[PDB]
C-alpha cells in the first residue's frame, strides 16, 4: 500500500570490499591507505579530509589500474536474494557511497538498484589526477540524500531503513525510521536501533516490513 525505501551503505556493506583500498593496491599503497579508511569508518577522522588525503596517495595512477581494482568488488554474501525479496515487500532500493561513481555505478546496474550516490574520482588523459569531488562528502551527506529520495518518491520518513556500518553513515541513521548497524563500527553501532553481525545481508529480512 505505502511505499517504503531502504537505503544501503556500499563498502562493506552491500560489497565486500573497501573499494579505495582496493585500489590503492594497484597504485603500491594498500597498507597506507587501509590505515586512514579504517580510522575514519571508527569516526577518527573528518571524513572529507580523509577521503582527500587518501584519493591524493592515488595520484597519477591509470585508469586500467583503477579498473583492474573494481573488478575485483564482489556482492556481499545474501545481497541479491535481499534485494528480491525487499523488492517484492515493496521496497525502493537505494545504495548511498562515500565512495566512487565508477565502481557504484556498476553494481547500481548489476543489482539492478534504483539509486545510487557517490562521489567522483577526477581523471586525466586516462589517469587520476588525485582529486576527488562530490556531493556524499560533508558529515551530513547521506542523511540529506536519504531525504531526497524520499521526497522524490512520496515516502514518509517513518517508512525509510538505512543499512550502515561506518561513521559515515551516523547521518542516514538520524533520518530513517529504522537504523541497522551491518558488522558495524562502535560508533555506528551505538545509534542503532538494530546490530547484525552475522555477515550475511539476509539476516536483515526478519525486521523488514
Ligand atoms: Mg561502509
Amino acid at each position: 500500500k505505502k511505499k517504503k525505501l531502504i537505503l544501503f551503505d556500499f563498502d562493506s556493506t552491500l560489497v565486500n570490499n573497501e573499494t579505495i583500498d582496493e585500489i590503492a593496491r594497484e597504485a603500491g599503497v594498500e597498507e597506507e591507505v587501509k590505515k586512514i579508511t579504517k580510522e575514519a569508518m571508527e569516526g577518527k577522522l573528518n571524513f572529507e579530509q580523509s577521503l582527500r588525503k587518501r584519493v591524493s596517495l592515488l595520484k597519477d595512477l591509470p585508469i586500467e589500474k583503477v579498473e583492474k581494482a573494481i573488478k575485483r568488488i564482489t556482492p556481499t554474501e545474501g545481497a541479491e536474494e535481499t534485494i528480491k525479496e525487499l523488492k517484492n515487500r515493496g521496497y525502493v532500493v537505494a545504495v548511498v557511497s562515500g565512495g566512487f561513481d565508477i565502481a557504484v555505478n556498476k553494481i547500481k546496474e548489476k543489482l539492478g538498484l534504483d539509486y545510487a550516490f557517490a562521489n567522483r574520482l577526477i581523471v586525466k588523459d586516462g589517469k587520476l589526477t588525485g582529486d576527488v569531488e562530490g556531493e556524499v562528502l560533508k558529515e551530513n551527506a547521506k542523511g540529506e540524500i536519504l531525504e531526497k529520495i524520499a521526497k522524490i518518491e512520496g515516502i514518509n520518513l517513518e517508512d525509510t531503513v538505512a543499512v550502515g556500518d561506518g561513521a559515515n553513515d551516523i547521518s542516514m541513521f538520524k533520518k530513517a525510521g529504522l537504523k541497522i548497524a551491518f558488522c558495524a563500527k562502535p560508533i555506528l553501532k551505538e545509534k542503532a536501533d538494530i546490530c547484525i553481525e552475522k555477515r550475511d545481508l539476509r539476516e536483515i529480512l526478519k525486521y523488514i516490513k
